[PDB]
């Protein structure tokens, strides 16, 4: 998933 507040994949 990519994380709203800093764009990176999670």
């Amino acid at each position: 998933y990519y994380d709203p507040e800093t764009g990176t994949w999670y």
